[PDB]
């Protein structure tokens, strides 16, 4: 069909078809008379999977022979999404499989929709890890993703009566063809117990044991025959466990609950024991696995030369004291030597500055669950503060500010401080975020060790986020500049010379229109809700959170609605406002925001006077698979977090690469995106970080904005009076009260500039040709945001390894 999807060779299409039938028969035990679409999906999945194994085996054999430095990316989240299409794209099998299934009388797209999303992540943090794995494989790095195989990933979101309802994500229900259980590599993990101090060294004894069973998932690089591994641990109770008989067996559930479910919090720390167990479980199993692999390749001096451990935020921070524990207690290295190795091995990436998101574990929890680790942490702190005291003599406050131990109601361990002390590199995920780290939260640490601090702006993989979800766009681009850009996104700059090309302008616009038509259709297919494909698609999809300000978007929507009702026969650019995202189950305000959005839709979508001029739709169950559908269809990308709160954002990059213009604040990566494309080609508005600080010093008083802005006042009064909730007039009292008296995110402060900026957007949309030309200017300069660039920087500036675009013999 299309170029970038590879060749549909005669021999390969024939081979695919027979292997497809082979699996349908021998693997699924079905014939064409009783096979269902799901059976066909699995038959295709196994057929494609077969093509991975050969490459997987030799890639691993290759690393064993050459023994390069290994990169271990530790994360409690990996938001992988679907694997079938991504695998075909990276193996250049898409057209062949498309043809083969066509000849078998099947629609491959229909089959791809059957695959369950692997949702082992909450959002941006987990998705970044997924993009990173893809890029590390594409750049030929000997990298391993290590995490937890949650039985239940992020919950599926159902909207009932306008409210979010959660339901278990039983993603393993029908089985997972992409994972290979490796029970032979099961490792023991210890919990509780006590510390015994003997003649030579301390011993952690009387512990309760849980087994960690690994499951390996292949991670194919883009057309380079490299297939790396993502190893996820599953909790298994030992057999002598708790060994009435029946009860003892049933109580195994206790130990195995460790890998049962993903905590559904985004940018929010919940200090529960189960979560701490998950964090140690992944770290303990991973480190033993890492050391085992190393001992094959006694003098750990070379450990840092053969191993790099990247901590995805502080979630796996226990890797530092655990590594010390193993080196000191088990390998018997002197403290100083062990510490040197640990620091040179570990690197930490911070993904937030929000106080409620930082991990601060109660000492009493670590005391009971991990007694030896607590001792090691105290020793680390003791030695670290001695260093601080020597550098800043007499500065007693600095000592208490930098301590890993926070005093107060209950003593807590600041995991971020632990990570900085035990890592040779600490990085932010966007230039502005990394600067904020050095100027605020980690200022004291930056002053003590400036060399440790770096920036590594986030990125997204152009394979899944362009080629896979937007083949039409990838095609028209390849037509003009070739296919090299897929693994070298910077080449998109060449598209700048086509900004005045009438043919190109027309094609870019045509692809967008086709995507919108396809999405508009999907909305009626699976969700039954009519929308106008000619309207501007205004979308904000991301987790529901106060800092992301879906509420600001809501205020604008209501403003648009009120303006139409005031002057019905006045022309306005038609818009379809789409907002989607999940709210953490225990985040009340977030759940109220979802209700507000659907409530606004209830009024707006049924008002005769509005017609098809304005529609408000809440995209149910936003997840990776849905993102792949809506992003390519978007015209306007909403990235409106309060300046200084969105560490980076990555959804923003996805929209930019897919032909949507961006309306946003100078926050996170938005700053660099505007810088790359040019501010004239971006819709920037609102306070900058400095303005937010100025307002805080003075004191934020929402009442002021309410008193000076009639349109804003009207909206608040509509919310308070029950205009959007007739049966329950005071339904949104909490929202109004928050907005008026304790809005940490200054929604009102950016309201005027936001509405004004939105008017500029509507003005440009009225001129199809110029809107599209600006779009081309965005797509052409999105190259910097490829995770290949990000990973190349991590590789050279932190891990000390050189990326390679060399194909392996397949
Ligand atoms: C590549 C990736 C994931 C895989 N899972 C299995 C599984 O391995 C089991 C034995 O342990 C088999 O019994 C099972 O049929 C097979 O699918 N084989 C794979 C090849
Ligand atoms: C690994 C192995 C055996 C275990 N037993 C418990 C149990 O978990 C319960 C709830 O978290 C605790 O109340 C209980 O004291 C603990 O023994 N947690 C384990 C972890
Ligand atoms: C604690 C828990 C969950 C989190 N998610 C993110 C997210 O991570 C993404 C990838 O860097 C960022 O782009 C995003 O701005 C940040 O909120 N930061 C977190 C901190
Ligand atoms: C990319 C992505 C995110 C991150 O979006 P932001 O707007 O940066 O918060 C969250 N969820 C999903 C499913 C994603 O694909």
């Amino acid at each position: 069909q299309i170029s970038v999807r590879g060749l549909a060779g005669v021999e390969n299409v024939t081979e695919l078809k027979k292997n497809f039938n082979r699996h349908l028969h021998f693997t699924l035990v079905k014939d064409r008379n009783v096979a269902t679409p799901r059976d066909y999906y699995f038959a295709l999945a196994h057929t494609v999977r077969d093509h991975l194994v050969g490459r997987w085996i030799r890639t691993q054999q290759h690393y064993y022979e050459k023994d390069p430095k290994r990169i271990y990316y530790l994360s409690l989240e990996f938001y992988m999404g679907r694997t079938l299409q991504n695998t075909m794209v990276n193996l250049a099998l898409e057209n062949a499989c498309d043809e083969a299934t066509y000849q078998l009388g099947l629609d491959m797209e229909e089959l791809e929709e059957i695959e369950e999303d692997a949702g082992l992540g909450n959002g941006g943090l987990g998705r970044l890890a997924a993009c990173f794995l893809d890029s590390m494989a594409t750049l030929g790095l000997a990298a391993y993703g290590y995490g937890i195989r949650y039985e239940f990933g992020i919950f599926n979101q159902k909207i009932c009566g306008g409210w979010q309802m959660e339901e278990a994500d039983d993603w393993l229900r029908y089985g997972n063809p992409w994972e290979k259980a490796r029970p032979e590599f099961t490792l023991p993990v210890h919990f509780y117990g006590r510390v015994e101090h003997t003649s030579q060294g301390a011993k952690w004894v009387d512990t309760q044991v849980v087994l960690a069973m690994p499951y390996d998932t292949p991670v194919p690089g883009y057309r380079n025959n490299v297939v790396n591994t993502m190893r996820l641990w599953s909790a298994k109770a030992p057999n002598d466990f708790n060994l009435g008989y029946i009860q003892a067996v049933l109580d195994r559930n206790l130990a195995e609950n460790i890998s049962r479910v993903l905590y559904p919090n985004d940018n929010f720390f919940e200090g529960k024991e189960l979560r701490l167990k998950q964090e140690y479980f992944v770290v303990a199993a991973t480190l033993q696995d890492i050391i085992r692999r190393f001992k094959s390749s006694t003098n750990f001096d070379a450990f840092p030369d053969k191993v790099a451990i990247q901590l995805n935020d502080t979630h796996p921070s226990l890797a530092i004291p655990e590594l010390m524990r193993v080196l000191v207690d088990l390998e018997r290295l002197d403290w100083d030597k062990a510490w040197e190795v640990t620091v040179k091995t570990c690197a930490y990436t911070n993904h937030t500055v929000l106080p409620e998101a930082l991990e601060r574990w109660p000492v009493h929890l670590l005391e009971t669950l991990l007694p030896r680790h607590l001792q090691i942490i105290y020793e680390i702190n003791q030695r670290f503060l001695n260093r601080v005291a020597a550098a800043f003599p007499g500065d007693v406050d600095r000592l208490r500010r930098m301590s890993l131990v926070e005093e107060g109601a209950v003593k807590r361990i600041n995991m971020a401080h632990l990570c900085i002390a035990g890592s040779h590199a600490v990085n932010g995920v966007a230039r502005i975020h990394s600067e904020i780290l050095k100027k605020t939260i980690f200022k004291d640490f930056y002053e003590l060790e400036p060399h440790k601090f770096q920036n590594k702006t986030n990125g997204i993989t152009p394979r899944r986020w362009l080629v896979l979800c937007n083949p039409g766009l990838a095609e028209i681009i390849a037509e003009r500049i070739g296919e090299e850009y897929i693994s070298d996104l910077d080449q998109l700059r060449k598209l700048l010379s086509y900004v005045d090309d009438e043919a190109f302008i027309r094609d870019v616009a045509k692809v967008k229109q086709e995507n919108k038509l396809k999405f508009a259709a999907y909305l009626e297919r699976e969700y039954k809700v009519h929308i106008n494909p000619n309207s501007l698609f205004d979308v904000q999809v991301k987790r529901i959170h106060e800092y992301k300000r879906q509420l600001l978007n809501c205020l604008h929507v209501i403003t648009l609605y009120n303006r139409i009702k005031k002057e019905p026969n006045k022309f306005v650019v038609p818009r379809t406002v789409m907002i989607g995202g999940k709210a953490a189950p225990g985040y009340h305000m977030a759940k109220m925001i979802i209700k507000l959005i659907t409530a606004i839709g209830d009024v707006v979508n049924h008002d005769p006077v509005v017609g098809d001029r304005l529609r408000v739709i809440f995209l149910e169950n936003y997840r990776v698979s849905l993102a792949e559908k809506v992003i390519p269809a978007a015209d306007l990308s909403e990235q409106i977090s309060t300046a200084g709160t969105e560490a980076s954002g990555t959804g923003n990059m996805k929209f930019m690469l897919n032909g949507a213009l961006t309306i946003g604040t100078m926050d996170g990566a938005n700053v660099e995106m505007a810088e790359e494309a040019g501010e004239e080609n971006f819709f920037i508005f609102g306070m900058r970080v400095e303005d937010v600080d100025r307002l805080d010093q003075r004191g934020y008083n929402a009442q002021e904005y309410y008193d000076r802005i009639p349109e804003l006042r009207q909206i608040i009064e509509q919310l308070s009076s029950g205009f959007f909730s007739p049966k329950q007039p005071d339904l949104f009292k909490d929202i109004v009260n928050m907005l008026m008296h304790h809005d940490r995110f200054k929604v009102f402060a950016d309201y005027e500039e936001y509405v004004k900026c939105q008017e500029r957007v509507s003005a440009l949309y009225k001129n199809p040709r110029e809107w599209t030309r600006m779009v081309i200017r965005n797509i052409a300069t999105s190259g910097k945001f490829s995770s290949d660039r990000t990973i190349a920087q991590y590789a050279r500036e932190i891990w000390g390894v050189e990326p390679s675009r060399q194909r392996l013999p397949a």
